[PDB]
């Protein structure tokens, strides 16, 4: 008889002994955030469909407008009518409501404050003094249970803990001067060193973003995207589920930082800023690195967004997980063949970055992320075709052979219907929502 | 669950019975804001703003390793944790309810929002609507509402009877830190204007604001059943921040579709009346809207719009007849706030709106218990049949946003359920 699928069982079976799984050599150096394709001068500019060179997001805007006017939901993809095309872009735009400039990357700005002190919620609650009272719990085991319970309340579908590996913290962040208003932010970005010092609290000076040496841990969250919407990639509904999850990420960070602060510790939010989420997620045991470059998880595959919070709160690190992703990616290459920009390599892993956008010195499949970003204005969205076609993204990949769990190798061999089809709260799926149920035994051993 | 709802659907028309005495209700009259009820003693006998007195009780409980009134926690650490979680939950809510219209998160226009500014070149909020068909709009906006975190969504024509006559708000340029000390009253009026607008004197809603979208935001059953203790305060708090994010997300979508939208959370008008008219559930003895999916263990928010929409049918699954014989909430209420008597048209005090047929409760008695217990009680929600220790909650079942996978299928939605 059918074995009732068991996500907890699966994670126990594939857990590895302690130790960062990421393989590195001597040329590894911390990576300046300005080097990402979003921000580096070599890649930030892309032509629009008339050949005008603009900031990538403005050229993408040009394509969204063109598609709506032409009744399309994506590149060469006819919508049912202009009304439908319009609605997909309205939904996508609305999704970004709680996110600054596509990612909340500027640290200690807007939603990403490194201290709770000026927040309206903090001020309201000040007479209770939760943020001033010394911790009443120092036991990492109890703390892990508490903070994970809180994280699920805060919208995480997956959560894990790792020691903070500084190799993945940006050497310098992209940010804006403190006196610069939002409307000028995009034309006033600067770089600022992220450094570690013997100081009691996270603090920013004119010169540096300073993280205390006591910042021992990172808490990593997975925010699940919607399967039906993502599978319309690269068209508008895939952009919408991407967008809503960035706002969910932001809520998570603030909710969790406030909980941690009110427990008597400090907390640094980050969303897409501060450090590399995939590395943290892999070290925290959410999943494994993959050919496309994302963290693939047992529950959602790569179809999940990541955010992370850094803290001095004592915690128990989770174990990394190995469920055979690396061996599947070696033989699969489906994302590489389907990629509209041919950004993803079909070759072996190496320690040498393909270009400035990759961090050399860690063993990974090296993808050309300038080619990736280039397809975004062309398609008028955030693509996501690699996520959509990855077999791990499919809802039913796991089978049980009577003794243990394993991946089904067979799995590796329209937008109107989505608008008219199944949906549920936050785009989560009741047919799989049991997979992320959590009891104490799931949060700490 | 969709089965259940179509079985008990009634014909069109508001199920709320009213007489010729009914007048719109000034927000300041609520127990939260009225001068007769705003101040309560703390446990030392000091008179303070109700919430400040409630703070003193929370501090006192933490120090004494308690999760609620005379409810011992496993240890001080646990007590601390419950209050830290409760406090964090309110992160995206202003002053316990986001009631000031057109302030902070509750902006009546999207124009100054960072998201709107980033997206300005696409022109979605300036482009005339490409869809005016109410059937397609109802389907789009409900899909959007579920994306935005609603567990239930319904549409009704806007009954102005339930819109506050005057809102509680603050002057536009007053900073957050002075807000509580500078609350004022401001008329909400309807006029022939193209867009929602605020003047020095008035909050102006266009006469074209035809509809109200009501959302239900499900609270966590395990935590609410700890009422009046701290974990019941925590699920309350987290769902207020979910309300806020819903309003902002949905207003933005509606604006980007070419219409206008007014967010509200606990402000602008009375959520329970709207929810009943939009068919989410029925009014109850305790005063809440009881839903088939969640009973009363669900929060409400709403958005007002000129977007053409198909109103939902009100529902009647026997709540009124059940509440007539039950009286369990009234027996359990720690403050005896809830009447055991028949429904009347006459309010028990200033906090009630007279002229509508309802169970009349004494809500100053209810607020009175909040400083005493150091939380937001909720005992009535917890004991209500329609809804069905703290260490076991912290060690027990949880899932994303405190939703329950055993019941999450009940809120699945296809087009046929939307329009
Ligand atoms: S598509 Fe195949 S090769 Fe690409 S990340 Fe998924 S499993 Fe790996
Ligand atoms: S997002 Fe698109 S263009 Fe970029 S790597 Fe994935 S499939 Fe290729
Ligand atoms: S919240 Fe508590 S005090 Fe108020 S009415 Fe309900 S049971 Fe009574
Ligand atoms: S406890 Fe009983 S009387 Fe009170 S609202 Fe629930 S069903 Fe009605």
């Amino acid at each position: 008889a059918e074995k009732e699928k068991n996500a907890a069982e699966i994670r126990q079976q594939f857990a590895m002994t302690a130790g960062s799984p990421i393989i590195v050599n001597d040329k590894l150096e911390r990576y300046a955030e300005v080097r990402t394709a979003f921000t580096h001068p070599t890649s930030f500019f892309k032509p629009n469909y008339k050949g005008e060179v603009k900031p990538w997001f403005l050229s993408a805007y040009d394509e969204k407008v063109r598609q709506i006017e032409n009744g399309e939901n994506g590149p060469k993809m006819k919508a049912k009518n202009v009304g439908e095309a319009r609605a997909g872009r309205a939904l996508e735009a609305a999704g970004w409501t709680l996110d600054i400039n596509y990612g909340n990357i500027y640290p200690n700005r807007f939603f990403m404050l490194w201290s709770g002190e000026t927040m309206t919620n903090t001020q309201l609650w000040a007479p209770v003094g939760l943020d001033r009272r010394p911790p009443d719990t120092t036991d990492p085991v109890e703390l892990t249970n508490y903070v994970k319970f809180a994280a699920r309340m805060a919208g995480a579908d997956l959560v894990g803990v790792a020691r903070l590996n500084r190799n993945w913290v940006y050497s310098e962040a992209v940010t804006i001067p403190a006196d610069v208003p939002y409307e000028q932010s995009l034309h006033k970005e600067i770089e600022k060193p992220i450094v570690f010092k013997d100081v009691p609290l996270p603090i920013e000076t004119d010169d540096e973003l300073i993280i205390p040496n006591t910042c021992e841990n990172v808490i990593v969250a997975g925010i699940a995207m919607n399967r039906e919407m993502m599978q319309t990639a690269p068209n508008s509904m895939a952009c919408a589920t991407t967008a809503f999850c960035y706002s969910r990420m932001c809520m998570f960070d603030m909710w969790l930082c406030q909980f941690i602060r009110y427990m008597g510790y400090y907390a640094i939010p980050s969303c897409n800023g501060v450090g590399q989420s995939v590395a943290f997620a892999v070290e925290a045991g959410l999943g494994q690195a993959s050919r496309m470059g994302a963290c693939i998880t047992p529950e959602f595959g790569p179809n999940v967004r990541l955010t992370k919070v850094f803290t001095n709160m004592p915690l128990v690190p989770d174990k990394p997980i190995d469920f055979g992703v690396t061996e599947f990616c070696e033989t699969c290459k489906k994302c590489a063949r389907e990629c509209p920009s041919k950004a993803i390599t079909e070759g072996p892993r190496t320690f040498e970055g393909r270009s400035i956008h990759n961090q050399s010195g860690k063993l990974q499949w090296q993808n050309d992320y300038n080619k990736c970003l280039g397809y975004w204005p062309e398609s008028g969205g955030y693509c996501g075709v690699c996520v959509a076609v990855c077999p791990f993204t499919k809802g039913n990949i796991w089978i049980h052979d009577g003794v243990e769990w394993l991946i089904d190798n067979t799995r590796f061999l329209n937008i109107t219907e989505v608008w008219d089809g199944k949906i549920n709260t936050y785009g989560l799926d009741a047919d799989h929502f049991r997979d992320t149920v959590s009891f104490r035994k799931d949060r700490v051993k």
